[PDB]
């Protein structure tokens, strides 16, 4: 008999489980020998393997100890390997063609010196001597080795003796020798006993024979019984080599790997702005006569002298405060006038340093930015004044290479200006405004007026005026933040303030009607309406999302629990116009067109919202990959989609403009942009023809000759080189704080030193329509002479708290207000998305179909509209152990792995394995008990994030349907994007997972299209 020990005794001095990976095709084992017949233990060939790794059937590494280390027939364990197969030649360890295995037999350790040990394994064909083991498989290794030297040390104490004494003198030893275990008693027997079987066969192997016959020795066996464990059986037969081989990887055709990155083909400019920050960070009187007075009658003068030094209006002003090692305040004056005490006052706007902005040491030194605050002071005093002036260039791409000859010129005066100790001539461009957070344009009319009038103070003054809360004259209604309410209007009320499962029980705003009125010594009565959702979960499913009930409830309330006006119209008239997503606060009761750029553009999510919107059409794309190239073909015929890299288009493109001299490349990619043929060469854009420009890099990740293949830099050279009148761009959420933000700020700088307006926010697309979370980062750029478009204004109420972006000296900014307090419009459950798709079983395969049941969510019928032909309705499949792992998950919500019964199940093919996916070490730091694994949906729930592949083998998350025994079809991953029914999609099931995956869903390209149209028809 022969006793062999379960894993999750063992499990807590092994790592957590990691599943195996390799990119190379391996030939059978059996194909290379004879398999001839029936031979003993010894004839059988030996030869050394390296580079060896063994794992289970679901490819998960496991550990040596698992197998038996004598002859048994019935084994229960099936373990396979693979690595490298030599010739045997005497190599021992004593400190310091591919080819994947059958099943594994038996393993069997010999003992050399007082420190070599050997380790080999037997399959029913060969013998294997072991040799260095894979990287991977490192941690797997270890403790058997630490084992071996817990054997060994005792051996040479060794020259009648009981079992508790020896733990007590190991106990004691220091934990910097190389045979430390525990200092506790009960923790080193644990280990003695759990690990025996080694042990007890090197007692068993040793040269003499006295040892052998020790009390320890038969201790051990006996009390090797009583812990869980599982009894075999011992015997001498021949091995028999009559099989087959039975890996799980038998066909398994390895999966494309090592996509190698190369250097980014960029302009001068953006590899010049990121180059240089990595390698260095990785007597007063009056002059002339008046001109006016002002409401008070106070005269005003425009010139005075102090201290010798000149100051008049349009120039900056140096104040004194406290903390001396600091630098001084600059203040550019806007007018100075002598009041009735004889004194003469003046007024200063603050013009903030760039240091101490968003792009923190990515900020240039001479750049001063305006900012709204302003105070007044005396003249008296000053420091002195400071040069200054407002910079102001003309736009276009005809004035490009002026801008730049000019700009060397500049700084070289400014190093001058640093070579001979001179004060530092600052400038201005743009007007910082955290509170909306970015940099806008200069308005040039009204500042420096020398009037008495400052635009700045009077904002100030109107927006104290604002939030106070006053009567009006009527006595019929009130102005509050901004909104002037009167009797018979509509009202927004908080749910509270009327007496994945992260929305699960949210409410939305409660709808009211102004009754009547019964500083701010009065409250308000309202009557009250109802929605579907305070029925059912049914009636909200089948019901009109802006649908409205009546109630003669009436309820009394201070006017803050107001939050804003709505519409309320007859079910006889309505806009007309179903727009989706809803931007239009109403519900109901009963010639500009820019040539654009898409760069890459992948399936087209993005531009297909933005021509839906009505402000763009691809006329040209770039891509990298058939499939995606395939696909935006498909959708958008008339664009002229190039599917050749990137990094080398920009190239072609230079030297189509030729320019060649200001576009750094690879040799590579020059080569690749000669091999194009003339009507592509013919097809390329040039400059003045683009007027509109979006994409977002693929530039995620955790220095400078790593950071020169973000390919983040060839999009900024893009924008650099076309000069577009409007610039977007998008990333994940986390893009804000890749290398401490470093990436971030660098963008905004480069943006800023084009000359662009720009403007940054993080936007969750569930509070836009969309039934999935997820989170992007996105950048508004315009030119000076534009209007930066404005944020869209979320109206689905979702649980997150507000997404802010960390500004400099403890500041953030959200870009839109949180949407979990209240919203016009619930949110969209699992169930109003892919709800009405016909059932499909595991491992379909047919690309078109036929819709079977009617639309009945208003997502379902504004997503299917008119087309007939479904499409892409397949999902991938499952093996035998995964298919019945996933039928015993029951429908409940929030199920997981953790509800798989404890057996073994014996296959068709013949093998018996574990139900259990896993083994994790007991009294570890597993997070939440490895929770959301081989988990199922819920109906009411939201999509998690998608992932570009959803994977049917190893650790599988949560991607199964709430009702079928299946994974997620690709139809209904696109739905759960927004995406149109009649999108249409290329490659395999892997490459059409992938582009659903990383697009961008096109509801909030609409809105963010919608509000640049409302800019663009602003201009004017
Ligand atoms: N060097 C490169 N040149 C061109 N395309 C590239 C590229 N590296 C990655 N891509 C492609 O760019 C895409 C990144 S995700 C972009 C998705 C797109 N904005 C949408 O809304 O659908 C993927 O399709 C990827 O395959
Ligand atoms: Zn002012």
């Amino acid at each position: 008999f022969y006793i062999k020990i379960n894993e999750d005794e063992i499990a807590n001095d092994y790592p957590l489980p990691s599943y195996y990976k390799t990119s190379e095709e391996e030939t059978d084992e059996l194909i290379l020998y004879d398999a001839s017949y029936e031979v003993q233990s010894e004839h059988l060939p030996h030869r050394m393997l390296h580079n060896w790794a063994l794992y289970n059937s679901d490819l998960r590494f496991i550990s040596l100890e698992l197998l038996p280390m004598k002859q048994c027939d019935d084994i229960d364990v099936n373990i396979f390997g693979s690595g490298v197969v030599t010739d045997d030649n005497g190599s021992w360890i004593s400190l310091n063609m591919c080819i994947f295995l059958s099943q594994i037999k038996e393993w069997m350790i010999e003992f050399g010196s007082d420190d070599i040990i050997s380790i080999s394994i037997r399959t029913d064909v060969a013998w294997y001597r072991l040799g260095k083991p894979s990287k991977l498989y490192a941690p797997w290794w270890k403790p058997v080795l630490k084992t071996a030297r817990v054997g060994i040390s005792i051996l040479t104490f060794l020259r009648r003796l009981s079992f508790a004494d020896v733990t007590k003198r190991l106990s004691g030893l220091q934990a910097n020798d190389k045979a430390y275990i525990s200092s506790d008693p009960l923790a080193v027997e644990r280990y003695l006993v759990v690990h025996g079987q080694i042990i007890l066969q090197l007692f068993a192997v040793y040269p003499d024979d006295n040892v052998k016959r020790c009390p320890f020795v038969v201790g051990l066996a006996s009390k090797l019984e009583d812990r869980h464990h599982t009894k075999w059986i011992i015997k001498k037969k021949k091995i028999s080599l009559k099989e087959l081989n039975l890996n799980p990887r038998a066909g398994m055709a390895p999966v494309a790997s090592k996509r190698k990155a190369m250097q980014a083909t960029t302009t001068r400019l953006v590899n010049r702005i990121w180059g240089e920050f990595y390698s260095n960070y990785s007597e007063i009187k009056w002059d002339g006569e008046s001109l006016g007075k002002t409401s008070a009658g106070e005269p005003l003068y425009q010139q005075a002298l102090v201290g010798g030094e000149m100051v008049a209006v349009g120039g900056a002003v140096t104040l004194e405060v406290d903390d001396p090692d600091e630098m001084p305040a600059i203040y550019f004056v806007e007018y100075m006038f002598e009041s009735t005490d004889h004194c003469k006052m003046l007024h200063g706007r603050f013009l903030q340093r760039g240091s101490m902005t968003v792009l923190g040491n990515a900020a240039n030194e001479r750049e001063l930015f305006l900012t709204n605050e302003c105070m007044t002071t005396q003249l008296k005093d000053i420091k002195g004044v400071a040069s200054f002036e407002i910079r102001s260039r003309p736009w276009g791409h005809q004035y490009r290479k002026k801008n730049i000859t000019a700009d060397k010129l500049d700084w070289a005066r400014a190093l001058e200006r640093k070579v001979k100790d001179l004060p530092t001539e600052y400038y201005c461009k743009s007007l910082y405004s955290p509170e909306r957070g970015g940099f806008f344009s200069l308005p040039l009319s009204d500042i420096g007026r020398s009037s008495g009038f400052c635009t700045s103070c009077k904002i100030r003054e109107d927006e104290e005026k604002r939030s106070t809360i006053k009567l009006n004259v009527s006595k019929t209604g009130f102005f509050i933040n901004g909104i002037e309410y009167s009797v018979e209007d509509f009202v927004y009320v908080n749910p509270d303030s009327i007496g994945s499962g992260r929305n699960i029980g949210l409410r939305a705003y409660v709808v009211c009607q102004l009754l009547e009125i019964v500083l701010g010594s009065f409250d308000v009565k309202v009557r009250r309406f109802y929605r579907p959702e305070d029925v059912s979960a049914e009636k909200a499913y089948a019901s009109d999302i802006q649908e409205l009930y009546f109630s003669q409830d009436t309820v009394v309330l201070p006017p803050g629990a107001l939050e804003g006006k709505c519409e309320v119209r007859k079910k006889s008239d309505m806009p007309l116009s179903r727009e989706y997503p809803i931007s239009d606060h109403i519900f109901f009761c009963d010639e500009i067109r820019l040539a654009t750029l898409d760069i890459f553009a992948g399936c087209g999510g993005l531009s297909h919202g933005l021509k839906k919107a009505g402000v763009s059409d691809a006329k040209w794309a770039i891509e990298y990959e058939e499939p995606a190239g395939q696909a935006f073909k498909q959708n958008h015929p008339e664009s002229t989609v190039f599917v050749d890299n990137c990094n080398v288009i920009l190239r072609a493109i230079m030297e189509k403009g030729g320019d060649q001299d200001d576009c750094v490349s690879t040799t590579e990619a020059n080569e690749l942009a000669a091999k194009l043929t003339e009507e592509q060469k013919s097809t390329l854009p040039l400059p003045g023809q683009v007027d509109f420009i979006n994409g977002g890099p693929p530039c995620q990740g955790f220095s400078w000759s790593k950071v020169q293949c973000e390919m983040i830099l060839a999009f900024l050279s893009f924008a650099d080189y076309f000069r577009p009148r409007y610039f977007l761009l998008e990333n994940v959420r986390t893009f804000v704080s890749f290398n401490k933000g470093q990436t971030f700020q660098l963008t905004l700088a480069s943006l800023l030193e084009m000359g662009y307006q720009v403007r940054f926010g993080i936007l969750e697309a569930g509070a836009y329509g969309v039934s999935q979370s997820r989170k992007r980062a996105f950048i508004w750029a315009a030119a000076p002479e534009e209007v930066l478009p404005e944020w869209p204004e979320p109206m689905h109420v979702f649980g997150v708290p507000k997404l802010k972006i960390s500004l400099s000296q403890g500041l953030h900014y959200a870009a839109v207000r949180s949407t979990a307090l209240g919203a016009p419009f619930r949110p969209i459950t699992v169930r109003d998305t892919i709800g009405d798709l016909p059932s499909v079983e595991n491992g379909d395969s047919r690309t078109n179909k036929e819709y079977k049941e009617v639309a009945v969510s208003w997502f379902q019928k504004e997503i299917r509209g008119n087309t007939i032909a479904l499409t892409d309705h397949i999902c991938k499949a499952m093996n035998e152990l995964n298919l019945i792992r996933c039928k015993l998950i029951p429908t409940r919500p929030g199920a997981d792995w953790h509800d798989l019964p404890k057996r073994k199940v014996t296959l068709s093919d013949g093998r018996v394995e574990e139900m259990i996916p896993f083994c994790l070490p007991n009294t570890a730091e597993r997070h939440n008990g490895w929770k959301g694994l081989y988990g199922r949906l819920d109906w009411q729930g939201n999509f998690p994030t998608s992932v570009t592949d959803p994977q049917p083998m190893g650790k599988v998350g949560m991607c199964f349907h709430p009702e079928q025994h299946r994974i997620l079809t690709v139809r209904e991953c696109a739905r759960s994007q927004g995406f149109p029914d009649s999108y249409e999609f290329a490659g395999n099931i892997n490459h059409k997972h992938r582009q659903i995956g990383n697009a961008v869903p096109p509801p909030l390209a609409f809105a963010l299209g919608r509000k640049l149209k409302e800019a663009l028809h602003l201009k004017k």
